[PDB]
């Protein structure tokens, strides 16, 4: 139903999962401005079931060896990765521009992990009508475990599919 | 008076206190689009003071112990917090999304401080009609001092107060 | 003829570049919702070439010696400048807002540059009928080179020309 025709700042809560080498999403919904209801379903929701979701826009984030566009070390967990189903539901086309990342509290509420990271992200169009692919990278310097897992995501949502067309050498 | 309808970027300027773990703004005025005008008051600008400025959006950092939602090691100045009241005299709810950081120019006007950083932010609604608590920390890798405590920061502000529900286990 | 109203963010492609201790855009071009078309020409374009580019903003990075802001230690290739020069041709001045990096891909596809670094960018306004200089700066832990050059580059662009304005002391 909703036709975006500005950006937003969409704020979701994510957790580290040592085995696997994933990023997790915490469920719940989300009531945006622009892009209806946001709707995070649990972890490793199917393709059928993602589209019976109420809103409209559906995610999940998968799990388990396999589910990775990225070399990660699975040694250690330091290199992360959000592989992420997007169900995009409304009537335009939606990029995602950018994300960012905090730490989240840890269980003294008073502290956060200062454990340094590059992230990776490249701005990834959701194509309407259609599950898409989500992904963005993290490599820490320490290993993700129980303490330190708790992360808050920042992405930007903008209309339309418009990207970089690279000119000749 | 001020109805803000769109998201808008807000870029104001603030110096570590290596006495009480702080960031301080440097005060000062700026003229928005979408949020009227933001007035950054003197530190520790007391509540009924900050209800009086002449502004829509009033700002005050505060300094000295006690003033942290944080625990900052104060044996060193490291771990960095802001910690403001914002008063929000425009006719709707504010959230602030999210925030970044830039080094600013040392003495030389030609340098940055690559003192790294984990920057902490959790998205904070600023209720209208109200002065609100606004907070985010910065732990750096290098203790900031007088050659190295000049920073950037921007902060997106967007309108409402719709944030994610955390769904059932 | 572009008139904006709304920020928006510009996603380019950039490399690294250790001699010269610079930032290099990829040539290419991006159409935008309220920014008209983003035309990047090849390297060292004069301004008098410049102003002619098929494009309603037109940027240019400049690489050798001289073409610094900053003191970056041409010894190393650790820290390096974006140099570009902006032709606005739209009917209103522009804010540069913020910028972000992310490493992109490199030759494996999928494995990103962890190299750790800090941002430097300063709020810049383009000022419309002229060309503008632009610049950022990364500082890195490790030099650049061919192996690990490859950055993604993200600007926000909003209307007008507003910036923060120091009070008194």
């Amino acid at each position: 139903d909703a036709y975006p025709v500005e950006s937003e700042i969409i704020n979701l809560t994510i957790n580290g999962v040592a085995r696997g080498n994933h990023f997790n999403f915490v469920n719940g919904t989300l009531q945006t401005r622009n892009y209806g209801k946001v709707y995070v379903a649990g972890q490793g929701t199917s393709d059928s079931e993602l589209v019976k979701k109420k809103g409209d826009i559906i995610l999940t984030s998968l799990l388990g060896d396999g589910d990775h566009t990225l070399n990660v070390n699975k040694a250690e967990s330091k290199e992360l990765e959000l592989y992420a189903r997007v169900y995009n539901n409304t009537k335009r086309d939606i990029t995602v521009d950018s994300v960012s990342l905090s730490p989240g509290l840890n269980a003294t509420g008073r502290e956060f992990s200062a454990n340094k990271f590059v992230l990776y992200f490249k701005p990834t169009v959701l194509k309407k009508n259609r599950i898409n692919t989500l992904v963005f990278g993290a490599t820490f310097d320490e290993d993700i475990d129980d303490t330190n897992r708790h992360y808050l995501l920042s992405m930007r949502f903008s209309p339309g599919n418009d990207l970089f067309k690279v000119g000749e050498k």
